[PDB]
């Protein structure tokens, strides 16, 4: 079955609901006060967490080698709570994926849970207009409201939700280098 | 934690989309071709079952011995396909209930699941108007799109969601004994 307990558990720790000029978004926590939302969320230098105003003290839309959108935008946040860190949960490469469930948490969905069932390494997607890569897809009929929403497994943490087309769901890839300490690199 | 596990066994094998005049809802089917959906619904002579037009046979909305809708009405559909028959996880009496699962089956949730929490035996509600009794009640912001929604708790199917105030949702009751064979009264 779907690993909904699992689900649960990274939901109930590790999201906040933010939202930005574009509106709500599910917000997964990843370690200490670093996050991360879909980069069409248009992060600026402050954000609301859960209603609260809150600077963002950095924000790094990622890119791939090629200068593709990745989708995913990694924040630091100047708050006081860390987030239990989630790093291990996160997979090493891509890969396809059984029995997956999308979870949401928003003002309007507070607490939900999708299956949407077997996920595939999609690669390319045109999202919206934007050159997209790393997607990973699913045969299920997500809705606005839903972007930022977490895909898991069991002990994996594997995406977050940035698009649809009526049938299928798309997901931005967690991978574990993106959040690995590192050094010393001027990035804006 | 909650039942996952039996909301979605409940929801893969005894649910539709029901389609009245009113919009969508979730429908859980009892037994044979019997199902339930909310009274304000209002349900004619027939109904879309899946998209599909289907014979409404028979339609009782349920009202106690104080002449008070209990928001239940029960239908026969004229389909070929029988409901699992789940009389069995239909609880005897009235109750409270911990960590409940609300689930929804329709086009724009084929398959979503919100945990509720703590369940409590509510009584009175004045619904929409229409004064209302054996109402189950949870702190949880429930929506538009929801009615008809199942709620359980494992191995125990104990309502229908009917109603919400943006804080709250409130589900009508199934009890064991609507749905048990009887014998022969004029009822319309
Ligand atoms: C989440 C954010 C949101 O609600 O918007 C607030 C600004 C939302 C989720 C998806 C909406 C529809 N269902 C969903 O799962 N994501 C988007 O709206 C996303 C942009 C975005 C905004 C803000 C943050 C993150 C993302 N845009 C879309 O999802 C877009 N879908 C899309 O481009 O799909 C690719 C399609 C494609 C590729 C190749 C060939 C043919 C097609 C095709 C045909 C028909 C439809 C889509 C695609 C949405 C907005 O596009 C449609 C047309 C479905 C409305
Ligand atoms: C499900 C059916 C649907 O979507 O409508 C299509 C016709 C829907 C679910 C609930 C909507 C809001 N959140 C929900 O969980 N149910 C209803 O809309 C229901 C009527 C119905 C229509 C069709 C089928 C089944 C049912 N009506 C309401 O839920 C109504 N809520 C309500 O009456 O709550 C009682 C309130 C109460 C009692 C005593 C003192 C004070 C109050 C109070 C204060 C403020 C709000 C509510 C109540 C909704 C429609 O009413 C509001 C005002 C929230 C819009």
């Amino acid at each position: 079955g779907p690993g909904f307990d699992f689900a649960q558990a990274i939901m109930k720790k590790n999201t906040v609901v933010a939202r930005t000029e574009k509106g709500e978004f599910t917000m997964l926590g990843v370690h200490d006060r670093v996050a991360v939302i879909p980069t069409h969320a248009s992060v600026g230098e402050t954000i609301y967490i859960n209603d609260v105003e809150t600077k963002v003290l950095d924000a790094c839309a990622l890119r791939d080698l090629t200068d593709t959108n990745l989708e995913i935008t990694i924040v630091k946040l100047d708050r006081n709570q860390k987030f239990r860190d989630i790093r291990h949960f996160l997979p090493r490469y891509e890969d396809d994926y059984n029995d997956a469930v999308l979870s949401v948490h928003t003002s309007k969905f507070p607490n939900m849970y999708i299956p949407v069932g077997q996920v595939t390494n999609y690669g390319f997607l045109n999202l919206g207009g934007t050159p997209t890569h790393r997607i990973l897809m699913y045969n299920f009929p997500t809705r606005a409201g839903q972007c930022g929403g977490v895909v898991t497994t069991t002990g994996k943490v594997i995406g977050i939700h940035v698009g649809g087309n009526g049938a299928q769901g798309f997901a931005a890839m967690l991978l574990h280098s993106y959040f690995t300490d590192t050094q010393k690199h001027h990035h804006h």
